[PDB]
């Protein structure tokens, strides 16, 4: 749906298939959620995952105690202390009984995402929003869907939620198992909410170094379906090869992303989105359109709330999106959106000039055009 | 690429997920079934027909001519029992292979050497000349060896990764295997089974160039002129020379496991997506031979991952899907086809046929013939008036192939007097065939076909139908497009 | 609207501007010629045919039935000399008129400040202060604030007061006017019979028995006028086409309803823009031509665009580009009035008309024309979808002709609506069909015999096309036949043939 | 377009157009003569919609020039155009007019009989560094001019067409083609084009034009002309009512243009690769359409920025803001551009233009406005009117 066109697939070169592409693993547009576990216990193993393209850290609260999860949360902070340029996001998976693991464990530790289990209505997401309160106003709520009633109210749930998480095993007639995956991802894509595909795609990586040919295909299809994120479960938690699993994920994502017809993807989006778009959203459209027209390397989005960056991400430009924010809660929450890499800033040329030097160091190159957007609404085009 | 759009996927209704219903044979994607002991019964073959079998694959890696002849005749008995359905006959060749030697690392060309773990023999006597200090795969790509030293009858390698058996499979990435495609057995299989028995397709194994296909066409000759040649792409050389192979071929067969031998594991879907799109653009039929429901061998229901694998193959734009061990030597063969057909149908309801057509039209070579121009008209008009059926009057199958190329949303009803044509057009998706007595006229044949179509509930009273007749591939004829109300 | 695009206009070659030699009857836009003394002879009529005349117009505002009968036969004699040409016959009705009265000195000089009284006593010998009006219902049809135009809009008068038997006005501009001059009443529905007994005599005792194809009806104000004329024609006049002339504001207001009942439209700038403010006249013309194009209804541009060619052998530059723009607006026909009827150079007027038409037609972007038609027309019949396929395939393979087999003209009308780049060859056994399709641009006809199958008639039409240099060996041709034309459920056929 | 014209309303046809005459997109060139003499009638010509004054005794033109600036000070920047006599490429009378009158005083110079791209260079040489700001607009009066048009247009600032001139050597049936050819070529290049063809000559003696003359100017506007010209009408018994009618026709024809189509036709036909600044100019136009902006405000020094926006023909008015008198008076040949002179020494400049736009009826409170500035780096600002 958000993948290759007839023309895009037929233009796949021999160099893409025969010769391994050499690119920075974190330059990938699709983002990776790793479930932290006993194999991730080591700080040396956590930094290895970051270099292998880890973007979001999952803390599965359905097993274990708070005191052991505090040890992981402290460990990943030390791992993030080692690599200053990169920044991670923290997600907590739920299992009433998890209310003490939400009100006390998530609020104090400062998680970014809440994976609320077995949500059935739009009323349910208001309850988890009320329990969080003003102190938990920055924590994003992500409904997981395992129940048929949740699919029936999916539109009403999507509208209030901060993005949804979907797993193939949770949804289960066996013939119509892929339909749900494709329907929901596309509906999220149009609404602009980020989608996490939780399905364990690489269950072979738990014991074997390289995955089966069918599992590779499965991952590629999910990227081409239009998912923002993918998830490793047993591969990272209790597997023999956790680092090589994330490395393979980023490799497949980068390879699948090379097939995407971004021109078609934009047109598909513009044609389907509701008739009346706001003034701010119109400028965001121009930014993407201009980025494609001049083949720019970056779109720098200056935002505080993370709203402006969330507008660029909806229309999915081919180039990288660089979000610049003063809020450290913003720069960690935007990891849920694909094609978004964010940098924390202090307080026009103030942050844009510094962004170009930082992107050149994380090579972006000299002689490139860059699009800057700030929201009342501004759009700058500067040479590198 | 031939799948769902943003809007198509967003418009998936709860009635698709929850409720089920349609006839199994009304599906667009066609199913190839590998025959064996599990479905050897005359009763069980009929059950597969009703489940959605379109082409029968005769795997000639195992079994004798006598074994396959009985299997051939059993299917003909099922053809007698099911008069409406008309199945295609595919013969898959064993082809060339490279094997390891015997055992009681260096690789010697002397195949008599019973060696230790220090030295093992190889079947390919031209290995020293063919390989340069390149990787060598053994035991179905389980053990990997890197070539460092080359000599007159020796090859010195270092084991990169287990314990392997004797006479095991070998692969050579990025080198052209200098072994004949038609082995003395294959030559016998084609001349003494394929032709005399009246097979429709030959799935040629390990096709490396267009010359290989020509070599097979010359062997078939006048007696086997109506048999289609379907190359199997299996090595890197097959990928490199794919275009020229495709142009000479009658269709393409692909198994993910075989392509995933010489190519880095992460890049398997690339070779698939590329070839299916190019086959679509050329209007050449493509068969995904990948075993995608291997659990059905021992399980009544497939994996959730197996289902979406089949669905994505359909949405990639494949004409055919294939069951291998599921139908040949599995506990649940009837259940395998039934689930295959079901997955196809639900996936087909996701296709955005308008976008499919538009992307085809934009990407196909700049100048087209008058015949193809009318074929586009037929498809465009069918979509415009939401016709139930495109009836294609064809002798060679050409006119039907032109319509199929442009992937209409409605079923294509191909009509022919040639038995070969009716069986051959099975490789193209969305095509159902009816054998007809030699064309008495345009009006006569069309009218009689609609009667046959009404009796099968393919159309309804009041539906519009598009008839097309071309004379055929010869330039400068007359082309008819006829729109009729079925009432 | 149906003209040159950005690309087409920039693609105008130097050859087009400098190098002149195509057959004049090869053009797409059709010509209506007004008949009169200047073209009474069979020899002239034949020369006009060669120059590109398609419809002959009979102006029944003057002349006996006998005079027109002689004219009708002379064109019939011309027809026999040019069997490749099948001419349409149009009758122009007199219709309602409103006029000033007689004057004491046969002329008066009306002045700006002066107040003028208009009386309903048509026997009153008028002067500078008081003039009679033939429309007896004037005082009750007019209110203070209305405008009254005298002598083809030379003098404007603003109504100040209305009484039982007269009206009081103020002359908005100064001019000298003569006796018995035409009047107009902007924003007023003129309550007069659409056809008088004379118009009734012309229709029943000339149009019908002479076999005219069109009646151009003067001063249509509602769809009821069109219905009133159809009833009069009756079963005997069933095949005669009604072409309303829009000549006032009421006709513009109710244009849509009028068009729906119509078989076509005839507009002339001078009359249509009479009650319209000078700057807004082109607006009405673009609106109505576009609306006709979209509906498939033919339109006739009747404005005299080559007036100076009454005296001169060559037109002014302004006159040429005016004709050009009319074609590019998307008019089906252009009309010559005084140029052919009572002018010194009638053959020459038609000759350059065709030449301008050929020149402007070379500018049209047909692809843009087709698209914007399809984008503006919502659900359509199977017959119309097949008509679309025919036009699209013709564009795709670059066919020389679309051959349309048609008994009523329906199928030919369907195709013509989609304005293909190639000529439409219409085949009919019906003599009225063949002479009626003349109002549609790009349609030319052959009368055919009784064909049992499509095969024979198409093949015979191709050999005639070869003879007439409409197609050549190697060209592709598209043939279309609809068994039951305007009736759903039949079989529709599109057939592509390569010429041997 | 088919749709645009079929949407022509009864209001458009029956009710008078009450827009301000200076708010029109098509700009008017008026030739100056005895009828224009007085300062009173010349101000009334400005209010009627005059944008460029054409000068066609040396001291006699100086009388008009000073009386024009007196009228301009009494009221809005007017362009000044000088029209050469011509027939020997450059005349001695023309060389004396260019050097001692045109350079000494005007923004545009209309050269006579240009047949190659070397003639425009020759006139550019004669102008020198003092004539750097003066725009050269060749008149096409012969076949060779039409033959090398592409080479001539590329070197020139703009083109001036007369139907009487080009149709003197051309065949009668062909005369209309040359007008449509060159107008489109200019449009696709962004060079302004003046149609000099006298099209309302009846207004010399009559207070109303003939209906034929009306559609002629109407079609010129619809051909895509940047400017229209009055010759004898202004230089005539009714000069004021001739400009008034000329303005009203322009507004009436401008209401028929399918702008979405025009933009699309432009983009599809322009040369494949475009500069970064031109792409930003495209966006400003596309964004103005998407949110129905009342104005595109272009902050430009050389006029180049306003010329890019003018090339893509947006539906809304273009406000060009410049510190240069030269460019403010030079952008008048371009369609739909009204200019304001600002102080030499961006936030206040944008805020100031919006205030004038409220008073000019061009924009209202609550409307969105698009501002564009290119230093070379390139900016686009969307602001709501408060």
């Amino acid at each position: 749906a958000a993948g290759a066109s007839m023309q895009s697939a037929a233009n796949i070169t021999l160099r893409q298939i025969l010769e391994p592409n050499n690119v920075n693993l974190r330059s990938k547009k699709t983002h990776i959620v790793c479930t932290l576990g006993p194999a991730c216990k080591s700080v040396e193993t956590l930094v290895k995952l970051i270099d292998a393209g880890m973007d979001i850290c999952r803390f599965n609260f359905s097993h274990g105690s708070h005191e052991d999860h505090k040890e992981m949360f402290n460990n990943v902070l030390k791992a993030q202390e080692l690599r200053p340029n990169c920044l991670l996001g923290m997600l907590l998976d739920t299992k009433e009984k998890d209310k003490n693991d939400i009100l006390n464990f998530a609020i104090p530790m400062g998680c970014n995402f809440i994976a609320a289990s077995f949500i059935q209505s739009a009323d349910d997401v208001r309850l988890i929003r009320n329990l969080l309160g003003p102190r938990g106003r920055h924590i994003k709520i992500i409904p997981k869907i395992e129940n048929i009633e949740g699919i029936i109210h999916f539109d009403k749930i999507l509208a209030e939620s901060d993005g949804i998480m979907i797993a193939r095993g949770d949804l289960g007639s066996p013939e119509k198992v892929f339909l749900a995956q494709k329907l929901m991802i596309s509906k999220c894509n149009l609404q602009g909410k980020p989608i996490i595909t939780a399905t364990q795609m690489l269950e072979s990586m738990t014991k074997n170094p390289r995955p089966t040919r069918a599992e590779v295909t499965d991952v590629a299809n999910a990227v081409l379906d239009g998912t923002d994120c993918v998830m490793l479960s047993g591969e990272t938690a209790g597997g023999k090869f956790p680092v090589e699993a994330v490395t393979i994920m980023s490799k497949i994502c980068l390879e699948a992303e090379a097939c995407i017809d971004y021109k078609l993807l934009y047109q598909s989006l513009v044609n389907a989105i509701e008739t009346p778009i706001s003034v701010q959203e119109a400028v965001a459209r121009s930014a993407v359109e201009t980025a494609e027209s001049i083949q720019a390397s970056l779109i720098i989005a200056l935002t505080e709330t993370g709203y402006t960056a969330r507008l660029i991400a909806k229309y999915k430009p081919s180039c990288t999106i660089l979000a610049l924010s003063a809020s450290d809660s913003t720069v960690k929450c935007l990891n849920v959106h694909r094609g978004v890499t964010c940098i924390k800033v202090g307080s026009t040329d103030i942050v844009i000039r510094n962004a170009i030097e930082i992107a050149k160091q994380r090579n972006a190159k000299v002689g490139d055009s860059v699009i800057a957007i700030h929201g009342t609404n501004l759009m700058k085009v500067v040479q590198i």
